[PDB]
């Protein structure tokens, strides 16, 4: 627990402490005007004043209770406020300072020839399974003949009413720039 | 326990154990008052009047024990507030050197330092993020061709029945302010 | 009790004021946590590739 | 909570935009794991066929 926290801690408890007086008052001042009902039905006057001013004095301790209370907690509630912000500054100090590090040891420079190098990578492997899949391809060259799959695709269109034909082989902006391109 | 809090302890029983001495008297008074009544009836005027003193003595007894309690604990509630103030008093002061020492160590130009350097470490964050996008973007470029997402959005937007067209691309205080820079 | 009750109304704007900045930073920093191990993995990936 | 309810309206889109990046990169890292495999097996086999 932080030396504010602890701090924290015994300004909310003695503000708690006063509003427990207040109440306290409160429920003794209603026994002391019972009390002085009581004495006046007996004619003990002496009495009855003993109460009456207890009465009166426990009415106005109540109040003083209850308004130091609400000063304490007010004051709590802004120590509050400093405990939360100090954790808060701490742990914004704190990522400043872990970014900082990190923004050196991979900058912005760094992290573009990684990004590149990705990509020229990928680029490679793309050639390689291109050149698996047609060493595959005319391995298996008999397995599957041409005009078989021809065949088998025309027929499953002819199934599904489909009019594209499946023998033969199966936008005009670039058309448009091919055709600037070779006009200059 | 404070030395106060002993003090504040003692008052608030002996104010105790002043209310239970008025009310014994209160007690041994109705006591004497049933003793005069049997001492009248036998004719026993000498015990009589002892049982009458008696009762007389404690009815004001019990005023006096009733009054000092009552003074008593007037003072144990004052005591109460020196000792909660005393308390308050003390957790405010140490609130008062936590906050200088650490209002000391992070001042507020060193705090508005380490918030730009924050601002600008989430910029840099931001161009890295840019171009780690823009890396993935390119890298999966046939993956993702422009015109089937087009043709894709405007299919959901034609079974939605909205009249945006997703072909195409897709305020008046910026453009007057626009228009005065260069008009001067 | 009036005094505490407009305290403690404008209390609860300032802690959830706050707690929205709060909120703010943390979704921020929650970014550069992700993408620092994105990038890391990536590094990795790119490393092992070549 | 209006500005809260604006920022995480265009925080979502941010996140569900790169996860979508970080997915793609990771459906490509998923090839080269597969066709790493593919391709040692292969080796594998043409020398014990050889």
């Amino acid at each position: 627990m932080s030396n504010m926290e602890k701090h924290l801690f015994n300004l909310k408890f003695a503000a708690k402490e006063l509003s427990r007086s207040a109440k306290k008052c409160d429920k003794e001042e209603k026994a002391e005007k019972a009390k002085i009902k009581k004495a006046i039905q007996k004619g003990n006057m002496e009495v009855a004043r003993i109460h009456a001013e207890n009465a009166i004095r426990q009415k106005n301790q109540a109040v003083n209770f209850l308004r130091m209370s609400a000063r304490v907690d007010a004051v709590a509630a802004r120590v509050q406020t400093a405990v939360t912000m100090g954790k808060v500054t701490k742990s914004m100090a704190g990522v400043v300072k872990s970014m900082d590090a990190t923004l050196k040891t991979m900058n912005l420079e760094k992290i573009s020839a990684l990004m590149d190098k990705f990509e020229h990578q990928f680029e490679t492997l793309d050639v390689q399974t291109q050149q698996m899949e047609d060493t595959v391809s005319s391995t298996t060259t008999l397995t599957t003949p041409q005009n078989q799959v021809d065949m088998l695709l025309q027929e499953m269109a002819d199934e599904a009413g489909l009019d594209l034909n499946m023998e033969l082989p199966q936008d005009e902006l670039s058309q448009r720039l091919a055709r600037l391109r070779d006009q200059v």
